[PDB]
């Protein structure tokens, strides 16, 4: 019932992995809300049940394959199933909870991980720092290996954790900033592994207060500046939506907007 959106790490070339996150793009908003040209996703509360979730099928030169459950409100993934086996990360509240008994019904075991998926439990489980795991196609296609063997014991929690921490970045983070879309694009485009730099970690970091500040702005302009970084770590202030149309494609609901106001 809900969409699923395909994608390969075998022979990956930047025109299908743009093809996939443009895809994902298209299950996630609606249309129905756009502020300042950039889309916001559908707000979590009356979304009815039936709309909450994106499925996304990886597949990997190694003919494996996981699917990965994305929630539409945010993007986030909220588990994974490979073959027989499912898997969720610890939900955040009970609402929550009963939506994912709607996801992966027809699975044979059923497992919710005592942690939550955040990148800040996920990297205490890996042992390394989102700055010291390395993205890229190679990194993917390891990561859909290290999903798929899990629940046979041929995969540790700390490799599995940076293997999650792979996938939310290549194709969550991706999703929500063409910037990081267009990071991963260089990587696949030279087959050329690396940890994302300071601009990634910040934007990622940032993506709720930069959603809210866009939504609460005053015709566009922030009350107050963020805080960003650049590629060599140096300070970038953001006063204005107008800076950001190229950077963030998504953003999560935060308020409603406010009326046109007649001149
Ligand atoms: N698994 C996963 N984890 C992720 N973790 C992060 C992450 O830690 N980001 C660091 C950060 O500073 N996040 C901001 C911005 C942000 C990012 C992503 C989403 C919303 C907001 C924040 O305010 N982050 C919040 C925590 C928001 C957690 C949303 N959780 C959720 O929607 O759970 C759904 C569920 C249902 C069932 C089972 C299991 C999970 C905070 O720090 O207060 C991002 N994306 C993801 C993601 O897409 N998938």
């Amino acid at each position: 019932q809900y969409p699923i959106i395909n994608f390969t790490t075998a022979g990956a070339t930047v025109q299908s992995y743009t093809n996939f996150i443009r895809a994902v793009r298209g299950r996630l908003t609606t249309g129905a809300d756009v502020r300042h040209e950039i889309p916001v996703l559908p707000n979590r509360v009356g979304l009815p049940i039936n709309q909450r979730f994106i499925l996304v099928e990886l597949s990997n030169h190694a003919e494996l394959s996981v699917t990965l459950a994305l929630d539409v409100t945010n993007a986030y993934v909220v588990g994974y199933r490979a073959g027989n086996s499912a898997y969720f990360f610890h939900p955040d509240n009970q609402e929550d909870a009963e939506a994912i008994t709607h996801l992966f019904t027809d699975v044979q075991n059923r497992y919710t991980f005592a942690f939550g998926g955040n990148y800040d439990r996920l990297e205490q489980l890996a042992g390394n720092l989102r700055e010291n795991i390395e993205l890229g196609n190679g990194p993917l296609e390891e990561a859909i290996s290290a999903l798929y063997y899990y629940s046979t014991g041929g995969t540790q929690l700390p490799t599995l954790a940076r293997s999650f921490i792979i996938c939310i970045q290549m194709i969550s983070e991706a999703a929500r900033f063409q910037y990081i879309e267009g990071e991963m694009r260089t990587r696949i485009r030279y087959n050329r592994r690396s940890a994302p730099d300071p601009s990634v970690i910040t934007l990622e970091n940032s993506w709720g207060r930069l959603s809210t500040a866009i939504q609460e702005s005053n015709q566009g302009a922030f009350a107050s500046p963020i805080q960003l970084q650049r590629r060599n770590g140096s300070k970038f202030s953001v006063y204005d939506v107008s800076i950001l149309i190229p950077i963030i494609a998504l953003m999560v609901y935060r308020c409603a907007p406010p009326p046109s106001s007649q001149f």
